[PDB]
């Protein structure tokens, strides 16, 4: 059942924690109140329960981590210096295929649903105008193109320094997210790209140039690859093999810079990434040439949101109290940390294989 650890340390992103604005480090002060609230709630539950009241009260700390690879590798060493961290679901599923049972998934995060994507169970069918994934892309275009993103105001779209609130329905928690495919060009170029998609002409489609993320990204690489493979049946085996033979058609860059590269017209991103990108950023996100437009072509199959995982030897009773502490803090609106990352809710994982692995695998087939 594991060892009771009187000191629990959460791993958090170095970039995030060591982050500041106008020279003011404010993230450190956010996680500080988060930790005070977490400690309070945890030991209250701990002490109110006869099964756990005799263990030592627990202190909570955080430690900054380089990247997810360091997080999963560090957790797998089962060292009490690092007990817990929240990781992207697809990366974790891949990690756990190669190193089964090595770490313990326990918590599932949820996020405010987008108003245009409230139903998880929508999947690729044929990529035509009646495809449910194309229909979500048309809904995105209403929000992002018809009322042009560049003209949104903080007030208009209710920016809260974190996200544009008007694009969300907080009454609905989504235990999922998707990737999406963007296209960009003048009218003639956009029609050509759509024609190549409608005609299933892979070579022409690909030669318009694709921006993508890291090869191990779900939402900026693998989920889009799945859609492309299913849509352009039998025209390539993997994106990596296609790129090897067609290097100039691919570039690793953020979708919000698509408008600045004349040679590229297609980009992968998280669904709705504009929702947490201030349009006033000095980097002019999603900006395009005057006679060009950027629009959504299609979104992807859905996969779970981020998963909280423990090193293996943390006492199981302790793990479940920690999971419940996250749930109650969000419910009591005492979680000052989560929403800064997109976590607006938490659920216990009851069956990892059914709730996480299977959902992910269905999405990428
Ligand atoms: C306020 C806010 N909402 C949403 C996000 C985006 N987001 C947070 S967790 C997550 C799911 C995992 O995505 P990611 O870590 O990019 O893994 P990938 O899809 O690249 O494998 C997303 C899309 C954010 N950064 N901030
Ligand atoms: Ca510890
Ligand atoms: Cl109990």
């Amino acid at each position: 059942q594991g060892q009771w650890d009187k000191s629990i340390t959460f791993g958090v992103s170095e970039a995030w924690l060591n982050k500041k604005k106008g020279g003011e480090k404010v993230n450190k002060e956010v996680i500080n109140t988060f930790l005070e609230n977490f400690k309070k709630e945890f030991n209250k539950l701990k002490n109110a329960n006869d099964k756990t009241k005799n263990f030592d009260d627990v202190d909570f700390k955080v430690t900054p981590i380089q990247d997810f690879t360091v997080l999963l590798n560090n957790l797998s060493t089962d060292n009490p210096e690092l007990d817990f961290g929240i990781n992207a679901s697809g990366k974790l599923v891949e990690f756990l295929k190669n190193n089964p049972g090595i770490i313990t998934p326990a918590l599932e995060t949820t996020t405010n649903s987008f108003v245009f994507d409230k139903e998880k169970d929508k999947f690729y069918v044929d990529g035509t105008d009646s495809d449910p994934l194309v229909k979500i892309a048309k809904e995105i275009n209403k929000i992002f193109v018809e009322t042009p993103y560049a003209s949104w105001t903080d007030e208009n779209h209710k920016w809260n320094g974190n996200v544009y609130q008007s694009v969300y329905d907080p009454t609905v928690q989504a235990n999922f997210y998707r990737g999406m495919i963007w296209i960009k060009g003048n009218d003639e170029t956009l029609a050509k790209i759509k024609k190549a998609w409608n005609d299933k002409d892979w070579n022409t489609f690909r030669n318009f140039g694709i921006l993508h993320g890291k090869d191990n990204s779900s939402s900026k690489f693998k989920l889009e690859e799945t859609i492309l493979k299913n849509h352009f049946q039998n025209k390539f085996t993997t994106l990596n093999e296609d790129r090897s033979a067609h290097p100039n058609a691919y570039k690793q860059k953020s979708a919000d810079t698509l408008g600045t590269l004349d040679d590229f017209h297609i980009a992968f991103s998280e669904e709705g990434s504009f929702a947490w990108t201030h349009n006033k950023s000095a980097t002019k996100p999603f900006e395009t040439k005057a006679n060009e437009k950027m629009e959504a072509l299609i979104v992807t199959n859905p996969i779970p949101y981020d998963v909280g995982v423990f090193r293996k030897s943390v006492n199981q009773l302790e793990q479940n109290l920690i999971v419940q502490t996250f749930i109650n803090l969000a419910k009591n609106k005492q979680d000052t940390y989560g929403p800064l990352l997109g976590y607006n809710g938490y659920k216990k994982i009851d069956n990892f294989q059914k709730e996480i692995v299977e959902v992910y695998e269905k999405a990428i087939k």
